[PDB]
């Protein structure tokens, strides 16, 4: 029993990180087979970011000006491109770590891994969530950009987020490894600000979910709603309209507790409507809307990989 | 900026983990040199644990009785012996994958990160306290004992939990690596309830630093206490005492601050006496008590490993 914020193990990805220095700027790279993908204002300065032509910038960049270090050992740079917001350093030896992997898009809702890295090494990990404004939420100092974010399946690394910019509100931004931001920010330093931050329905209904299932029940009442009545609520307290594909994803969870999904959404329209009254939900005392339906089932379960 | 809940990179760790079998009962390992590590009650059956007699368990037991498989590949058993609460299997080979390591044991309040495992396939990672109770608050299912709790310093593994045993009440226990048990729990399945869940005061005041750090900072306020006087109240919450020890430990965050430790105890002691009001700090309703102040300072300034 427990239910816990928990993140992939990360020893797939570790194998992965290395280090990318361009004149006076180091951040990291993500090393799959014989290619270092990274962001591509590692060839700016400080002052380039105000308004930077990466196109112009690039010219006065060569192969050898691309310093690329994989712990103690360096890494030989033969070729180069950009594509979108991201650098593909070609090198001419494939990395013998590389696990199975995919590069996939994830939509907003969906959450992933983060391995905080710095200088090529490894910090931390935690778990994060592509909020409906398309920033996350994460941990992200001066010289972590291009810490990766990925789940796995199995033995399959899905990488979905490289990570490039801090707002001035503190939230972060980033791309897919094709190198295109979610949502509309820029690797540019300007006037960028972040949208309503939506808190994701299905997510918190699925962590209710998990809730029964470790115990915690206060919150069950003797009411249930209808999507539409539900979504009046939603609206209200800046939630995500619930759909009846969100329904459907939560059909396991229901059928594995009895609670039909819509009698959960009457639990957590009370919820909204009254607080908490100083209560705690899995040690939590608000509403956690970064574990997905699959991730409460994966936890409750015992997924490996 | 952004401060997670984050735990240690996990790759050193996955690459000692084993499963373990013994008849019907398979739970995790860790192999370490030639030696694997894992609970004792791997020898017991569901019925053995009201009152297991382990050493005369033990009798009916020879190496060959103990399965130990590494991925794909199956160990050989050379020795066995029972310290404390853990058997150490020897094994004819070393585990090409040992990290530099020790084993240590921690004081309640310490922070650590899990690496949840079943049938020795790591499932998931995320960060713990050892409860002034000795609990800790994990999430561990059947087959998750033998999961392993650890810190690292650069390239040393500090390990200091192993997982054994669920309270009826959703908490957990477990050793060291000598096998000793944290508090006064033990390996059968008995009456023993926990006791109170005190706050860890110094790792409240760690976090409230950490998130003026990272721009939270309504909770700031024009008082001043002491630690006498800020004794009283945490003891009717339920915190802690705050030691002269715990002030120092505080200094280097005070100092980067410029907000004196008794300062930051008066805050903590408004929020106490008054709530949060419907606020919330780094992302919480809650007063956050499993970051140590070495936690803040490591993540706030980018130490890697
Ligand atoms: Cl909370």
């Amino acid at each position: 029993s427990g239910f816990r914020k928990m993140a992939f193990p990360s020893g797939k990805v570790e194998g992965c990180m290395v280090q990318v220095t361009c004149g006076t700027t180091t951040l990291n790279g993500l090393w799959l087979d014989d290619v270092v993908y990274c962001p591509r204002h590692v060839i700016c300065t400080s002052e380039d970011m105000l308004n930077p032509n990466y196109e112009d910038l690039l010219i006065r960049k060569s192969n050898h000006n691309f310093l690329v270090q994989a712990g103690n050992v360096q890494l030989r740079v033969i070729g180069h491109s950009m594509q979108n917001c991201v650098l593909k350093l070609k090198v001419d030896t494939a990395n013998p770590k590389t696990p199975k992997y995919k590069f996939v898009r994830i939509q907003p809702g969906q959450t992933f891994s983060v391995l905080a890295c710095y200088n090529g090494s490894p910090s931390g990990v935690y778990q994060c969530a592509m909020r409906p404004n398309f920033t996350i939420k994460g941990s992200f100092l001066n010289g972590s950009c291009g810490s990766v974010g990925f789940n796995i399946d199995y033995d399959c690394v899905s990488f979905c987020y490289m990570h490039h910019m801090e707002l001035p509100t503190g939230v972060h931004a980033g791309t897919d490894l094709e190198g295109n931001f979610y949502g509309p920010f820029v690797d540019r330093q300007t006037a960028q600000a972040a949208g309503t931050d939506t808190t994701i329905t299905v997510n918190v209904l699925a962590w209710l979910y998990a809730a029964v299932i470790n115990g915690d029940r206060w919150f069950l009442n003797r009411f249930t709603t209808t999507l539409n009545d539900f979504n009046l609520v939603a609206m209200k307290y800046n939630y995500e309209p619930l759909t009846q594909d969100h329904v459907d994803i939560l059909g396991p969870l229901s059928a594995q507790t009895g609670i039909a999904v819509l009698d959960m959404c009457a639990s957590l329209k009370e919820l909204l409507q009254n607080g908490m009254n100083g209560r705690t939900i899995l040690g939590s005392a608000l509403l956690e809307d970064e574990f997905t339906p699959f991730d409460v089932v994966r936890q409750c379960s015992g997924v490996t990989f």
